[PDB]
């Protein structure tokens, strides 16, 4: 009912419009060797948004154990619920996950999917002994928990704090009982990561529940590929949660609830009996599960240590010839902020004409005024990728 | 409106823990040819309650296509949000199911995502010209549509209708200006089915925005499998909008948004640029699209009408063995009620132990006291199987 709206709404078109305009967006493209796409003139460029961090999305022994399950079981996926039965596959997969990750580990179709799952639940108190907690939202968290603060905040108080203010966070930890911090463990389309040894103390102080989003974390750090957060904590309590996607990083589809420790049904149960994906909503197809158990198995092999080795060499390399948002750390992130929405759309219209794709975050993905491009580190980049990227790149200016 | 967590579960988890304690929940099942289901033991059961409608999950061909997709392109899927790129796989599923619906058609990992990335939007009125719309929602409209009224809430005025209260439902037409009525086509509980005539009828009145969920209408119903409310409606127009699921019937993986009008871009631009799954919700993987492209073909094909006929024919023949809730419907989902949440859990412990899975319906699934088995004619069925099924359920003294 605003007319400073429609305002905003036909300046999104535009934008919208433009970047499919400029090839940017829409584009039909093929996967080709090397992390590259093929346009239908016979123009390959070298995806720098890829988010296959380790490059397992080219990795053949994960397609051939897509192929096998897919041949042996011969199903796509199961034609009951869930909660009814269980392919002998799936329970393959998610032991595979909890050895991995050292937890009571279910699978879904996506992230978002955990996360309608685990966050209205959250907040109704059952996973916190009966005491509905205040559910503190990260201002940067992504959208498929952001969106889901009304469904939270039918069962109990919901808050926003700015980016990583753990200075408020703590007030509202003694101002009341019992406190949940929903966040990102690492916030992509931008430099950032969460202050996990501030949370970690406010944790055993107060007893806060963490609900961590790993979806760029899992496979880039730690022993075994199991993140950001396991990393640091070692091994998880009764009051941490994750959910994080396998299709980025982990090399197979689909995403996870880390529901906490192996010999806790408690959490499991509560979720899978209440009204939410986990009870309603298909299971990861056969092709799905057979990569996530290659995956796992990848994963405990001495391959996993080589395939972080070369992703972090190849983020010092960039890091030493790009300045970008998070230059220093160990995230596969890095934005470009150009501020302009015209700028960042031009730009990334110069670099896909120049042989490299970098996707273009504008208005909705991100705030007015904070445009920038979002490169992302991956494995299977070669020294002269890097290297030629950022000679493309500088011939801009900036 | 709300859909908020049930918090009293004593009742329930003892009826959750029987059912696992009973074998007929949790059990780790190996699919077997002829709508079948091994055990660790080496039994070998019937599914009497598999969606597969159509018994196209045993279908070699679908199996084949998903199995070549995934050998010709050599990924699970693509790195990047569909907004960025899609692979052609992902353009022909989407063009194979355009043809087949003969509409505007967009693909989701579920059926879920599809209502996620749908409803808040349509609640916005930015698909109903600017101007937010009444959300009535029918009282029995599946979960994921109903557990996210509080996001519709967000937006505009959120109602809850009783079950096929036309008459409510016109009142509500009179007294605003613009109104959305969100149902299933085909509902498993009951029996019942939208009231099209009246709906259709109200639609010409007044505008009555339609939002149809088609998981239990596509395939098994309809010229062609386009579902019960196409085959009626002919040709979808500007105010009529259907998700659906592909796993059940359409022997796919995944759900579908059917927009509207095939020549018409305006309402998937305006879902694919909203902040919903669709825009950051990975999309299907490669075996599942190219399994909906051969799932398209076979449904264009004559062997449509075959499945559909074997089906009507084992409805009859069943609706002429067994007295079940439902008798006479052409839905091939029946209720065989039997009151007592412990009688039934009996019941379905009995039947599996002879040969025939029936999922058990207890609460908080149904009602308590209305505790029933929930059987699915499928067109995999043999003849057999239903007669020496009805031999086992007369042996009980139902
Ligand atoms: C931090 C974060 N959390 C959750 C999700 C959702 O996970 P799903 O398993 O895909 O539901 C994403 C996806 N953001 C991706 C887009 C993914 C896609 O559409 O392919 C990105 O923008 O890099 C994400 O970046
Ligand atoms: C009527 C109906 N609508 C929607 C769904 C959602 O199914 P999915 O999310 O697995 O695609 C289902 C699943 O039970 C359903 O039966």
């Amino acid at each position: 009912g605003s007319h400073m709206v429609k305002k905003l709404r036909h300046l999104s078109d535009g934008y919208w419009d433009s970047a499919a305009r400029l090839g940017v967006h829409g584009a039909v493209l093929q996967a080709v060797p090397g992390g590259r796409l093929s346009a239908p003139d016979g123009r390959v460029a070298v995806n720098m948004s890829s988010y296959s961090y380790l490059g397992l999305d080219e990795s053949p022994r994960i397609i051939d154990a897509a192929i096998a399950a897919l041949r042996s079981n011969m199903v796509l996926n199961s034609s009951l619920g869930r909660v009814r039965m269980t392919l002998p596959l799936l329970e393959e997969a998610e032991c595979a996950l909890g050895d991995l990750f050292g937890a009571d580990v279910a699978t879904l179709n996506s992230c978002s999917a955990a996360a309608w799952a685990t966050l209205p639940v959250l907040a109704s108190g059952l996973l916190t002994d009966g005491v509905a907690p205040v559910m503190v939202f990260d201002k940067r968290a992504h959208f498929c928990m952001a969106s889901l603060k009304s469904l939270c905040a039918d069962e109990t108080r919901v808050e926003t704090i700015r980016h990583n203010d753990v200075d408020a966070l703590a007030d509202i930890c003694r101002k009341n009982k019992r406190v949940a911090y929903v966040c990102d463990s690492v916030y992509s389309t931008g430099g950032t990561l969460a202050p996990l040894e501030e949370l970690f103390a406010l944790q055993k102080e107060f007893g806060l529940f963490l609900y961590f989003d790993e979806a760029h974390s899992t496979s880039v750090i730690g022993d075994m590929g199991r993140g950001y957060v396991l990393d640091r904590m070692g091994a998880i309590n009764d009051s941490t949660m994750l959910i994080t996607s396998l299709n980025k990083g982990f090399g197979a589809s689909g995403g996870a609830i880390v529901f906490g420790p192996r010999d806790d049904d408690r959490k499991r149960k509560i979720i899978q009996r209440s009204s939410g994906p986990l009870m309603w909503s298909q299971r990861l197809n056969t092709p799905a599960l057979g990569a996530i158990i290659e995956s796992a198995k990848l994963h405990r092999s001495e391959a996993l240590p080589e395939l972080q080795a070369k992703l972090h060499s190849n983020i010092a390399l960039f890091d030493g010839l790009v300045r970008a948002a998070g230059q220093g750390n160990s995230v596969p992130i890095r934005y470009l902020e150009l501020g302009s929405e015209v700028d960042t759309l031009e730009a990334s219209a110069y670099l896909f004409d120049n042989g490299f794709y970098v996707e273009p975050d504008f208005f909705p993905i991100v705030s007015r005024g904070a445009a920038g491009l979002r490169a992302r580190i991956r494995s299977s980049m070669s020294t002269a990728d890097i290297e030629q990227f950022a000679h493309v790149w500088h011939k801009l200016g900036v």
